[PDB]
């Protein structure tokens, strides 16, 4: 429109074109940092630069900023995207090329850094626009306008386009014969970085020599970062574990807490797969009462991600209706935070459960008084038995901050506590055999064992209860 190149930059540019370089590729190579002049139609960039140097395929790119930076390919891409079927608000553009261009950049730039010294001129190697950069200054708003939503590097909704030329493969091959201690783009690049000047022009031509075909699209995908729906969930069943118990490829016990909630959100969410993670867990044969325990299921590559409070409270139902073994409540739509909320209360958070008590003494109500007056107990707690072939054996010190009694029957009474978070409930009642110390047992000069066991609450805050 005013041409972007300077009496300066002729030289260069017409040693570049003169050797089969385009022009846009010329603009980077001439430090041209204003968007612009990029986004001209090629026939007119060609024309202003014969003209202003008087006053196809690219060596440099093989195409990207000829044919593929352009707003009929980037049609193509956005149909295959349309096609798809995700819903999206805006979207993030990735592209690879192929390694083997920053070969071609590299024997570029000294071809340049050489007519620069010519004239007595100083260029650096960060002086020269990267394919890429200009590559998205260009695309960016034509990838806007076709799919009408704007372009945002934090979006959960990504576009990739991979490049190939396979013709030029054997230049990733070719540099490792000289520095086999470094393809990926990035490989390439810190080996290219390395290498003596004067190995990289025996191996490779200078200026690069222009191919017979441009780059190949090998790839056009898209695809949504994870949702995360979180609860809190209340377990009935004494014969349901948290998450899939399977032995040989043959289940132990049949469903779990995971499934019972998650079977129902893949077809809601159109997603391919979920993780299912909480705060906290208990074992197959404790029920969780009152609020119920946190929870987070991450939906992966989801192709709905549009749902109004409604919708989720429904959600909710319908995995409600379908289970008595457990219940979900607080259902709502979160982000990655979950994992971070629910970690802090596994490993700091109060927990509180009923345990109904068998001594193998006859007891009276009068028997078990003293434990109500006992606060912030401290307990030394080697590693369960049961649990002694999954974790390292260590003591670790607990605190059960209070106990409350109900005297049920001469050989059974009910114990309400609440503990400190990790804190073995099973070992602290019957003892683990003196690797629990303090315990019910010791304590009351009995022999204690455990009947039931319920978790009553779960004090983490997270995520917020619903009204
Ligand atoms: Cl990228
Ligand atoms: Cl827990
Ligand atoms: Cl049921
Ligand atoms: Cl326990
Ligand atoms: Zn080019």
């Amino acid at each position: 429109g005013m041409f972007p190149l300077t009496e300066e930059n002729k030289h260069v540019a017409q040693l570049l074109l003169n050797t089969g370089t385009c022009p846009r590729c010329i603009f980077r190579f001439c430090g041209v940092d204003f968007h612009a002049p990029y986004k001209l139609p090629y026939k007119e960039l060609l024309n202003e630069l014969q003209k202003f140097l008087e006053t196809n395929v690219c060596n440099v790119c093989l195409g990207i900023l000829q044919e593929f930076c352009e707003k009929d390919f980037i049609k193509k891409v956005c149909q295959k995207v349309e096609a798809s079927g995700f819903e999206f608000t805006s979207l993030v553009f990735s592209v690879s090329f192929p390694p083997q261009l920053s070969v071609r950049e590299h024997a570029a730039w000294l071809l340049v850094k050489q007519e620069m010294g010519k004239q007595s001129l100083s260029l650096g190697r960060d002086d020269i626009v990267q394919l890429k950069e200009a590559y998205k200054w260009i695309t960016h708003p034509l990838f806007s306008e076709e799919l009408g939503v704007p372009i945002d590097g934090k979006s959960l909704f990504e576009v990739s386009v991979v490049f190939a030329h396979p013709e030029t493969v054997e230049d990733c091959h070719f540099l490792a014969a000289i520095c086999p201690d470094c393809f990926t783009r990035m490989a390439v690049m810190k080996a290219l970085n390395k290498i003596k000047e004067e190995d990289f022009l025996k191996q490779f031509p200078c200026p690069p020599n222009s191919p017979k075909a441009v780059c190949a699209v090998l790839e056009i995908e898209c695809a949504h970062g994870a949702v995360f729906v979180a609860g809190r969930y209340n377990k009935y069943s004494r014969n349901l574990p948290q998450t899939p118990w399977i032995i040989d490829g043959e289940r132990k016990l049949e469903s779990s807490v995971e499934e019972l909630i998650s079977d129902h959100l893949l077809a809601v969410f159109k997603a391919e797969s979920f993780n299912f993670s909480s705060s906290g867990r208990e074992d197959v044969d404790v029920r969780t009462l009152g609020n119920g325990r946190p929870f987070a299921i991450e939906l992966v590559n989801p192709h709905r991600v549009h749902f109004t409070s409604q919708e989720i409270k429904e959600l909710q139902q319908k995995i409600n209706n379908s289970s008595n073994k457990i219940q979900v409540r607080d259902l709502q739509l979160v982000t990655r935070e979950a994992i971070g909320h629910m970690k802090e209360g596994e490993e700091e958070k109060t927990k509180t459960y009923s345990a109904l008590i068998w001594t193998n003494k006859a007891i009276q109500k009068k028997d078990i008084e003293f434990l109500n007056d006992i606060k912030d107990l401290k307990i030394d707690q080697k590693t369960p038995l049961r649990v002694l072939h999954r974790r390292p054996l260590a003591v670790r010190a607990r605190v059960i901050h209070f106990m409350e009694t109900q005297y049920v029957d001469e050989h059974h009474f009910r114990l309400h506590l609440k503990t400190q978070a990790g804190t073995y409930i099973k070992e602290f009642v019957h003892g683990d055999f003196g690797r629990t110390k303090p315990n019910i047992g010791s304590l009351m000069n009995v022999t204690a064992d455990i009947l039931e066991l319920d978790v009553e609450s779960v004090d983490v805050d997270w995520p917020p209860a619903l009204d």
